[PDB]
């Protein structure tokens, strides 16, 4: 259409800057489906998933950008946040202590 | 002396970092005698007192470097590892969390 897997995930930023979470979603998903091994785009739809409060979501995507991305300080603080948000301090804790010992 | 607050801190590190906690100790506090204020000063003897198993001491003086000098990262960092080395992970992820909206 449609054919740069970038152009989709610009996209789904845009959205996302905009509060507009299930616009965002779509566009990402889209990327994805491109070039299913975009850490970026897993992890701003974790972010999307996350802003939502849908915390399963947000983790289930940010592990899958981490998978690919293991260097992202940023996604393990927000899986890390993700955690905290449904109450498991303890997983919190791992992936916050995670997040902090890759800086910088 | 031993006039210079920083040389006597140079010293407590160079014991800290040779696992001589006692004597990185006792330097840090003549650092500390000269210039009360030195933030650092206090966050090393924490580093000292937490290596030491002391987390309650270490908590104290990691306090007193962070009302000095409030953006440093680390020192809100290792305040959360010595609430999680205490059992108390409501505060250590507070001060984790602290840690990580400092970054970068």
């Amino acid at each position: 259409p449609g054919n740069s897997a970038e152009a989709w995930y610009n996209l789904g930023n845009a959205y996302y800057k905009q509060g507009d979470y299930d616009e965002a979603i779509e566009y990402y998903q889209k990327a994805l489906e491109l070039y299913p091994n975009n850490a970026e785009a897993w992890y701003n739809l974790g972010n999307a998933y996350y802003k939502q409060g849908d915390y399963d979501e947000a983790i289930e995507y940010y592990q899958k950008a981490l998978e690919l991305y293991p260097n992202n300080a940023e996604a393990w603080y927000n899986l890390g946040n993700a955690y905290y948000k449904q109450g498991d301090y303890d997983e919190a804790i791992e992936y916050y202590q995670k997040a902090l010992e890759l800086y910088p």
